[PDB]
DNA sequence: TTGATGGGAATTTCCGATTC
DNA sequence: GAATCGGAAATTCCCATCAA
């Protein structure tokens, strides 16, 4: 048989949290979470009911798939995995208490060479290249689903498969844009009106303020001097298309990196006939 | 004799540098220093002319003034302190080389103690009270100049009483950073007040922070909450009401960011309260 | 060019509010 | 309570500039 993914991972929100912030670094969340209730990645076994064992394990985003420095902690982890006892009953297989713990900088090597001492290499990946010589990541991580199947004496091993991406929220470059406060949220048509908008954390070089409506899109117009601290930017709004408004058009403003081309969630905007 | 001090340091404006950061920590700047000179921490030995030695170390603040674990480092610095040189003339006796390096929080202990071993405690405080010292302490130091003076057969012994400087701030530390107001929504608005402002400033402390206008014979603060300051440099206020509500002609007033804890103030900027 | 300076940002660590 | 989380403080690091 085979194991599949019912509920992926949340991609981005949450901060892999470091040692010496002690504990478990919470709780990683099932991509349709809400308040309302919680989801957590889940996986079935297709095509199979029994014991066994599940491990899982962090690897890296990319295609060579390498064992990653960073290691998950919470319910039935140690040593820097989760390994836990199958049930047969199984409704189906929840995993709510991971967490994902990242290590220094300088703790790498002496994390990597922990990992393959273990024998933890679910991708059997050739050893010249699981060492490293360039960099490597460290604010992404993927999941890494290992099934084994009766034969104890649970060594049945079923093929290995990976999560999305989950991205470090504190991270710059793979945090999740916000907008949390605007000036003003209406604008004449003709446009340069300036905005002060206030977000979370972005990186002056890579961001751009992004206004969509049907069939129309305008970028924000400013320079890097423009980003204060990394938390405010200061621009003035884009002409829309119709510079003769008679009505006001309700368009949609949001935070874009070119990077990996991501987007804030929408701030309803106004634009007025002026 | 005594010692007195010509040209007290700066307070605010410039940041302990970190052990780690390297190089040097600049060079403590003259009070009274600007874009064209900049002036250097300079004494006088009041009412005396021979040789001697001065050693500069860095105390706390507070009225026991305990050596402080931070340490300056420079031209005739080693182990944590100034120390040594000028006996002849070039009698302005100042000090440009100085540089503050500040320990991390775990080794002040392990500092102190080896600079009271090298026996520099100048206002001899117990050994009791140098056991604590943890505190807000880390943010401000003080310059302490002992001068020794030559004595019997000719060696610099005699220590005429210490003198301490005006604090210096580190500018790194949130609750002893200068403040700065760095850009503003709009500088105009109805002498009613209530008008909605989008501050950008340096980092402040949004549990120790009011925007301050004045005016001749005349204060108001802000009006916003925590929860208003944004990651620590941006706060969104509303003006307050100007003192005359029938304004017939604009009046033009001086909003500044103020912090409580140390009274200390911001570069004022203009602001014109006009004619609801 | 070489090294010191200045000032912003990245990285780790802490801590009080909320929530379990 | 104990755990989680969001914000701030504490250290490092790196680059753009100015002195060497």
């Amino acid at each position: 048989p085979y194991v599949e993914i019912i509920e992926q991972p949340k991609q981005r929100g949450m901060r892999f949290r470091y040692k010496c912030e002690g504990r478990s670094a919470g709780s990683i969340p099932g991509e349709r979470s809400t308040d309302t209730t919680k989801t957590h990645p889940t996986i079935k076994i297709n095509g199979y009911t029994g014991p066994g064992t599940v491990r899982i394990s962090l690897v890296t985003k990319d295609p060579p798939h390498r064992p990653h420095p960073h290691e998950l902690v919470g319910k039935d982890c140690r040593d820097g995995y989760y390994e836990a006892e199958f049930g047969p009953e199984r409704r189906p297989l929840f995993f709510q208490n991971l967490g994902i713990r990242c290590v220094k900088k300088k703790e790498v090597k002496e994390a990597i060479i922990l990992r393959i001492s273990a024998g933890i290499n679910p991708f059997n990946v050739p050893e010249q290249q699981l060492l490293d010589i360039e960099d490597c990541d460290l604010n992404v991580v993927r999941l890494c689903f290992q099934v084994f199947l009766p034969d104890e004496h649970f060594t049945t091993a079923l093929p290995p498969i990976v999560s999305n991406p989950i991205y470090d929220n504190r991270a710059p470059n793979t945090a999740e844009l916000k907008i949390c406060r605007v000036n003003r949220n209406s604008g004449s048509c003709l446009g340069g009106d300036e905005i002060f908008l206030l977000c979370d954390k972005v990186q002056k070089e890579d961001i751009e303020v992004y206004f969509t409506g049907p069939g129309w899109e305008a970028r924000g117009s400013f320079s890097q001097a423009d980003v204060h601290r990394q938390v405010a930017i200061v621009f003035r709004t884009p002409p829309y298309a119709d510079p003769s408004l008679q009505a006001p058009v309700r368009v949609s403003m949001q935070l874009r990196r070119p990077s990996d081309r991501e987007l804030s969630e929408p701030m309803e905007f106004q634009y007025l006939p002026d």
